């Protein structure tokens, strides 16, 4: 039996993709242990009942965990020197044992873990968790095609579609992270000459010419996504109707019921991300813009989130509007009544909206969110970005006339026509014969030939 390490990098955002594709890897009978964190282990029940469930395997005390006294580069250095030898312990242990690992998958965010599988002589692969075009972006900073602050008004990437300054990375909310920030993305394609395989969370219909490029760098590329549980593509892995490894326990939900009362694909589901903090100004704007459509909206925003609304704003949408704490964004963006989703433009959120065949409208507020949203509107073509002033502040008018131009204008019909399409192929490339499954049948195929 053929045994893989996967190392995903402790952050929500970045857990679920490798969790989903160990899913894919366990269906087709390769034995997965992950390699994580005390922390991890402790808020995430990630250990399934069975045979063929992923093995949890702790590497860390908690003494790496982040201090909230600390700058970027403090946490990063830490992590990474205690992990580092964390790995080597575990690797130490791992590679003398009766069946020791043939393969360490890890986060594209950790490159450091190529260098410990060098001195093991221990196959690897990073995981890109993000899209393609963002490989690109961030291989053009690293090799100084592109710079930190854009050099002009355009452009132009190999095999890219024209960008502009705003359809790139703003990583700067935090204008003390920015740098740090940056030098970590670039770091990811320093090493990559050594990397057995390079895996991108997307799929060939996607982003076909981007990964042909990616191909060029000169290492295999294999399209492995969407990392979309299989209940909501192709179904071929029962059960899996959930991001997680062991069973799941259903919250108590009031969102289905109250859609299923409304009209076939008649309501905004509205999401701005369960990460984001919007200033009260925006956040007003948002609200009375949703209220001033007149349209049936479910909207989720976490507590300290929800404080900022404005005072009478719920009572006032209590006919057409459900504010609410918590849903499953999977059975609510699945469910027929959803017309529309008001994202944030999050990777995994994208990749939701495309494989559930619900066209958006794109409110991106930080990273990699302005160039995802710059391909659901100019590339995908499955809804428009909220214009924004020269303040970044989208006005209740900006709010109001994207939704309707997305639900009700010209073009309405073709982001519905383009989101079918979009969800059908993305189910396509992971149902068997898919581009994404024939990628993952052919490592298994490799990982048996040991």
């Amino acid at each position: 039996d053929t045994h893989i390490l996967v190392f995903p990098f402790p952050s929500q955002g970045h857990i679920n993709p490798l969790l989903q594709l160990s899913k894919r890897l366990i269906a087709k009978g390769i034995k997965v242990s992950l390699v994580t964190t005390l922390h991890v282990s402790n808020h995430l029940q990630l250990q399934g009942a069975y045979s063929n469930s992923v093995k949890i395997e702790v590497i860390s005390d908690g003494s790496e965990d982040r201090l909230e006294t600390d700058t970027m580069r403090q946490t990063l250095d830490r992590f990474r020197q205690k992990m580092t030898k964390n790995l080597e312990d575990f690797l130490q242990k791992a590679m003398v044992s009766s069946n020791p690992p043939k393969f360490i998958l890890y986060d594209s965010t950790m490159p450091w873990v190529l260098e410990v599988a060098k001195e093991f002589g221990l196959d690897r692969a990073p995981f890109y968790t993000q899209s393609c075009a963002l490989n690109s972006i961030n291989y053009h900073v690293l090799h100084g095609q592109l710079k930190l602050p854009p050099e002009t008004p355009t452009i132009s990437l190999p095999s890219m579609p024209l960008l502009r300054p705003s359809d790139l990375p703003a990583y700067d909310f935090d204008p003390a992270s920015t740098d740090t920030i940056i030098d970590l993305l670039t770091s990811q394609y320093s090493n990559i000459q050594d990397a057995n395989l390079l895996f991108c969370n997307t799929f060939d219909k996607l982003e076909g010419e981007i990964i042909q490029w990616m191909e060029t760098l000169g290492r295999p590329v294999k399209t492995v996504g969407p990392t979309v549980p299989s209940a909501y593509l192709d179904k071929r892995v029962e059960n899996d109707k959930h991001y997680g490894l062991s069973l799941f326990k259903p919250n108590e939900d009031v969102c289905l019921k109250w859609l299923d009362s409304k009209p076939s694909g008649s309501v905004l589901y509205v999401s701005y991300g369960s990460l984001v903090e919007m200033g009260e100004e925006q956040l007003k704007e948002l609200a009375l813009g949703i209220k001033e459509t007149g349209k049936f909206f479910l909207w989720v925003v976490r507590d300290t989130e929800a404080e900022k609304l404005p005072p009478n704003f719920v009572e006032s949408v209590a006919e057409k509007g459900l504010v609410v704490s918590w849903c499953s964004q999977l059975e609510v963006l699945a469910h027929p009544s959803v017309g529309c989703f008001f994202t944030h433009c999050g990777w995994n959120s994208t990749l939701e909206a495309l494989c559930l065949g619900v066209p958006v409208v794109a409110f991106p507020q930080w990273a990699d969110q302005v160039t995802n949203a710059k391909f659901l509107e100019d590339v995908w073509k499955v809804g428009k970005r909220v214009k924004r002033n020269e303040q970044r502040l989208a006005s209740k008018e900006e709010v109001r006339s994207c939704i309707w131009e997305v639900m009700e204008g010209e073009r309405a019909s073709e982001f519905k026509s383009n989101s079918m399409e979009w969800k059908k192929w993305a189910k396509e490339a992971v149902d068997e014969g898919g581009s994404s499954d024939k990628n993952i049948e052919e490592f298994v195929a490799m990982l048996k030939q040991t």
